[PDB]
C-alpha cells in the first residue's frame, strides 16, 4: 500500500528505484540505471491499484533523458507489489528505442526485472 | 504538440494526452473494452529532445470512481508524426493475483493509435 | 488444408507450410529481413482438433548451409481460416550472448500473415 | 550442444522437458506439465543453433493437445542454453489460446522459465 510501496528498491542488475505512492494512485521518484548508455538518475511516473483486493497492480515508465544523456529510448515495467517478510516487486518490462519505419519491426526488447526494498 | 491531442486504438479506446516541455505525459483514457464506459487517469513519460520515432510509454491503472478491476496496462511504443501520425505501441496487462496464479498474470499485446 | 499453403507477413517473408492430421507444422521460411536472401527450416505445432481460432506456434533458428545469425525466432499466435484467412501472431527472437548482454538478448513484435 | 541439449530438464514449476537434439538443429522430445487444464505428456518440436559461436539460442512449441486432453491453446519457449556446471535454459515464453476475433486483443500471455538440467 501506500506505505507499502513507498521506498528505496534495487532490482537484480543493481538498479536503484526511488518511489512515493500517493494517496490518488501516482506513483512518483527517480529510477538509477545500472546498464545501458546511461548516467545519473531518470525522473519516473506511474499508477498504482490504491484499493487492492493478493498482490497489488501496478506500472511505471522511465524515459531515458536527462540533463546529461539522451539515449532515445523509454522502458515500461508492469507487475504486482507482493507485501509481507520479504517484499518484492515482480515485472515485466519492454524497452522500446525511436527508429526508422524500416527499422521499427526491431525497436522493442522485452524481459523481467524483480525488486527488493531496502 | 504533436503528441498532444486526442488519438483512438483500434478497440475504439480513447486516449487524450497533454505532452509537457520536460517528457511529461499526463491524460485520460477511455476504454471500448475489458468492460468500461467511464475514464481512467494516465501518467508517463517521452524522448522530448527527439534524433527517427520519438520514444514514450505510459500506465493506466484500472480504477476509477465506479470500478476496480484491480489491474494496470503499460503501454511502450514510438510517435511517428507526418500527415497520417501514428503512435506504435506493444502493452503488457498484469492482474494483482495470488502467488499461485502469479506464472499466468501478465497478457502481451500491440496497439496502434490513430488520430481518427 | 487451410494452413496448408503459402503465407506472407508485412516485411514480404515466405513462410511456406504442412499441417499434419496430428499437429504437426513442417516448412520453410524465406526472409525478407535482418539480413537474408535465403530460406530456412521451420518446426512447430498446432491444435488439429479447434473448438475459435485455431492455437499454433513455430520455431526458426537463423542459421543454413550459408550463414549463421545465431539466433532463433518463435512465433505463438492464431490461425483464423475464411474467405479472408489470417495467421496473427505475436513472436520473441532471442540472440545468443555473453551473460552480461543477457538482460537485453531478447525482442518482441507481432507479425500478421496473409495468403496475398 | 548436441550432447549438451540433449536430456531431461524442469522448471521453476515442477514441469518436466526431456528433449533430443538433431546433428541437423532439431528439437524433439515431450514435455509434462504442472499447471493449467493438463495431463499426461505431450508432443514438443523445435530448432536450435547447432553451430554456436556465449548461449546457444534456441525455441519450441508445445500445443496443449494429446489423447486425454485438449485446451485448444500452444505455447513457444524463445531462450538460450548457457552450458557449464550449472548449465541452464534461460526463456522468455508466450501462450496463444484459441479465441473468438472480438476476444482475440487478450489471447496472448507472456512470461519466463528457467529449466536445470537433471
Ligand atoms: O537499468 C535497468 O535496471 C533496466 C532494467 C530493465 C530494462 C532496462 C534497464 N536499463 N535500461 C537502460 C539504462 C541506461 C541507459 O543509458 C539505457 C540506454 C538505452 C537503453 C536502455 C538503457
Ligand atoms: O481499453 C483498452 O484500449 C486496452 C488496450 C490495451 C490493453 C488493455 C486495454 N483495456 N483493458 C481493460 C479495460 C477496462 C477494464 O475494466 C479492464 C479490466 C481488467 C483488465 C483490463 C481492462
Ligand atoms: O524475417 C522475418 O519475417 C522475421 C519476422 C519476425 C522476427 C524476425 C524475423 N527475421 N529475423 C531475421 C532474419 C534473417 C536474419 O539473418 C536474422 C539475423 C538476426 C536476427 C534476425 C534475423
Ligand atoms: O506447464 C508449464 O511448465 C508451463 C510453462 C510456461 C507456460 C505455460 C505452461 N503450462 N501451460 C499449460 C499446461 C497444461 C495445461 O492443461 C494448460 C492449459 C491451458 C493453458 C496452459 C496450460
Amino acid at each position: 500500500a501506500e506505505a507499502g510501496i513507498t521506498g528505496t528498491w534495487y532490482n537484480q542488475l543493481g538498479s536503484t528505484f526511488i518511489v512515493t505512492a500517493g494517496a490518488d494512485g501516482a506513483l512518483t521518484g527517480t529510477y538509477e540505471s545500472a546498464v545501458g548508455n546511461a548516467e545519473s538518475r531518470y525522473v519516473l511516473t506511474g499508477r498504482y491499484d490504491s484499493a487492492p483486493a493478493s498482490g497489488t497492480a501496478l506500472g511505471w515508465t522511465v524515459a531515458w533523458k536527462n540533463n546529461y544523456r539522451n539515449a532515445h529510448s523509454a522502458t515500461t515495467w508492469s507487475g504486482q507489489y507482493v507485501g509481507g517478510a520479504e517484499a518484492r516487486i515482480n515485472t515485466q518490462w519492454l524497452l522500446t528505442s525511436g527508429t526508422t519505419e524500416a527499422n521499427a519491426w526491431k525497436s522493442t526488447l522485452v524481459g523481467h526485472d524483480t525488486f527488493t526494498k531496502v
